[PDB]
């Protein structure tokens, strides 16, 4: 039925993000960031895309919602080092959480939701919004699990026409993502499969 192009997308998309908060920055280099989460552990986050370079300085308070590109490390010195790609953002939260309008469609007929989260942030990195949608896709809506369901797209459409998108059939092009958006200004999000 399928091939590595799917087995591997099935892996990365079904698993799960990390979600840290009020972490500090231990250094900011070109497309590279070394943070320290509240729990003593430090993270080596990278930033492919030139459009998306975060300029948070040593001392600031950041939030992660990144994903690990490889299993973690334990130095025989007592410090847990993560290896995660993108996600860093600011600690602005909204007074009372909202749930982003998403609507998965499977070849025509409306597909209802099963356990789609309640968001409390203002600025969510597009890496995050991708992982969410596709995560909720590979799980409840069963994507990358059957030959019948190997492709499609999703579409965020803002409260001022701007649009963003991605094609389920390839991993999010991390090397070209634009900065984190205020999720309260999303008119709608969509997803359609096959
Ligand atoms: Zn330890």
């Amino acid at each position: 039925s399928t091939n590595d192009n799917i087995k591997d997308l099935l892996d990365w998309y079904s698993s799960g993000s990390d979600t840290f908060t009020n972490s500090e920055v231990l250094d900011n280099s070109l497309g590279s960031m070394r943070i320290k989460n509240t729990d003593g552990s430090i993270s080596l986050i990278i930033f492919p895309s030139p459009y998306y370079s975060p300029a948070f300085t040593k001392g600031e308070k950041v939030d992660l919602n990144t994903k690990r590109t490889k299993k973690s490390q334990h130095t025989s010195e007592g410090t847990y080092i993560h290896f995660q790609i993108s996600g860093v953002t600011n600690t602005e939260k909204l007074p009372t959480p909202i749930e982003l309008p998403l609507k998965v469609k499977v070849h025509g007929k409306d597909s209802p939701l099963k356990y789609w989260p309640k968001f409390d942030k203002k600025q969510l990195a597009i890496s995050t919004l991708d992982f969410e949608i596709r995560h909720q896709l590979t799980q409840i809506h069963g994507l990358y699990r059957s030959s019948d369901k190997t492709g499609g797209y999703w579409k965020i459409t803002m409260n001022d026409g701007s649009t963003y998108q991605s094609d389920l059939s390839k991993k999010f092009e991390y090397n070209t993502e634009k900065p984190p958006i205020n999720i309260d200004e999303i008119k709608t999000i969509e997803a359609e499969i096959n």
